[PDB]
């Protein structure tokens, strides 16, 4: 149970910042929105919901070598990599991603709602 | 049956250079060979054996690719690149050569012994 308080808010249903608000968030859902418990002091920010990313291939990497390693690297080592994709991609401001082909993201996916790695929620394609 | 003047001949047996002589060849061997029919001009060069390079790797050659090119390459892919070689070092004075490794190499010396295509004389390793 924490109480955010911001400075303003972003209407993203009606597309329009709002004035200071105030969010009370019990059980990982928002449970009261008042105009006008721990608490995070927001108060010179803007509070968005978190993105998504609806086209991500969290892994692998484009680079010089990309069309060479397939032949040498085996999936357990392109996991050890997308621990850090997942990471940054979350720390980055979204909580949420489509993965649109591979067959590393449904562990990823898997791993992430363990609790085990941290990273955003993964709407897996696998095999395309 | 052809007849070579030259000015200096290198004796390899006695590791000396000669004087002029006179080289009389029939039947792809050496007939005659006097001191002092076809004819060539060389009396301004110096004759020596055919030279033997007793490793070569004929069916390849080093590049910036060459780490990843068999696993999209076929040896067909490298026949035509060794029927290139092989004219090279021959052109360069080396009648004959000791391939030491390639499973290519028996084949370019089988066409090279057909007469399909040019090139030196070929004692194949094989795969090693």
């Amino acid at each position: 149970p924490v109480a955010l308080h911001c400075g303003k808010l972003f209407d993203a249903r009606s597309g329009r910042v709002l004035g200071p608000h105030t969010v009370v968030v019990r059980d990982g859902r928002i449970d009261q929105l008042i105009s006008g418990l721990a608490a995070v002091d927001l108060r010179n920010r803007t509070c968005l919901p978190g993105w998504t990313d609806l086209h991500v291939h969290l892994g692998d990497e484009s680079s010089p070598q990309s069309y060479s390693e397939g032949f040498r690297l085996d999936p357990i080592d392109f996991a050890y990599r997308s621990v850090g994709y997942a990471e940054r991609t979350l720390l980055a401001g979204f909580t949420s991603v489509r993965d649109l082909g591979g067959e590393v993201s449904p562990h990823l996916r898997d791993a992430v709602n363990q609790g085990l790695v941290k990273g955003p929620r993964i709407f897996a394609a696998g095999k395309s």
